């Protein structure tokens, strides 16, 4: 009986838009799904383990998303081949701000999360560097910096930047700009010369 | 004061080298520093307090340093002018990696610390904007992205990255490159066209 789990997962993410994981208790979730306080414990050991699943879900959506682009190509220049990738992350995480803010300010307390993140950040960081080269052996991008390093600076910038945008921090870049703001910085560097 | 307010500090900083604040005692600080428990408290109320100062001392160091380039302009090529500026941080914080690591795992629970970094980061992001602006008035820089917003992204990148390097995370850019890297991206996007 799958259903039940989604109920719990979904319920959390839609309570997280109002308060953190602390202000929420294993019961407030029992209702949302439609099970007795105890039933819960058969799908999740604790609320902690729920956020982790949320997070992982959200993170995989991104990989599965960007993955789809590693398949069918898009008939459009080089500025979009990049933009459209970053937008996955903007668009995606930008949709589950709550879970992002939640996963983040919880990285400092869950190796599971820290890893889950510290992992993909490497697949994504790799995928990128890959293209950086696949755009150098075709002679389109100058051989300036070592792809991986270059790719890392960019990639990490995203994380911090796209975050302070969703967390409403200050310093930050108004959400409706953070994109163009990023894409430009990617391209100008991925390709720029001197 | 100072003599004894300095002992503590230094005596703290050198202790953060081997372990985290959470493992350092008021005792371990009174000793190594050379003073008495009570004498400490006359200067500091808690250890987090000593941390907040060490941090305030580092941060401010870098600001004056940077501040000290406005009066000593000199002759040079567009690029280098940035490396020496971005260098001020990688050099400063990268010579106090322990504090940095500490003041970091503190922004999550210290509003004094939160406001501290945030209050500066703005002054640094601003300073960037000021330049990237007048850099356009003189004709060198192309008028693309809204300075402050470009300045921000870049600054947001140097935060999350230099740290990710000092704290030797996974993934990160080896402490031994980052300067060459960050410097690149800043320029190529500041003066870059599209
Ligand atoms: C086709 C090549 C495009 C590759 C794009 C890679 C982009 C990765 C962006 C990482 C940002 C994660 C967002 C962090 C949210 C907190
Ligand atoms: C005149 C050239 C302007 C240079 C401006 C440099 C600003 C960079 C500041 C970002 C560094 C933050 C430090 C992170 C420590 C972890």
């Amino acid at each position: 009986g799958d259903d039940r789990e989604l109920a719990i997962l979904a319920t959390a993410e839609n309570l997280l838009e109002d308060r953190p994981l602390a202000d929420i208790s294993v019961d407030d979730l029992a209702k949302g799904a439609g099970i007795s306080r105890p039933t819960f414990y058969f799908y999740f050991p604790s609320k902690e383990a729920v956020l982790l699943t949320l997070l992982d879900r959200v993170v995989n959506q991104a990989d599965m998303a960007l993955q789809t682009l590693a398949e069918n190509p898009a008939d459009t220049d080089r500025e979009n081949m990049w933009r459209t990738g970053i937008n996955v992350f903007f668009e995606t995480f930008g949709s589950h701000k709550a879970v992002t803010r939640a996963g983040q300010a919880a990285r400092a307390t869950s190796v599971e999360v820290a890893e889950l993140w510290s992992t993909f950040m490497q697949k994504w960081i790799a995928y990128t560097a890959a293209v950086i080269d696949a755009e150098r052996d075709r002679g389109a991008a100058p051989r300036t910096l070592p792809a991986h390093e270059l790719a890392t600076a960019l990639n990490l910038m995203n994380e911090r930047t796209l975050f302070a945008s969703f967390a409403g921090e200050q310093p930050s870049v108004p959400e409706a700009r953070v994109l163009d703001t990023l894409v430009h910085i990617w391209v100008t560097s991925i390709y720029g010369e001197n």
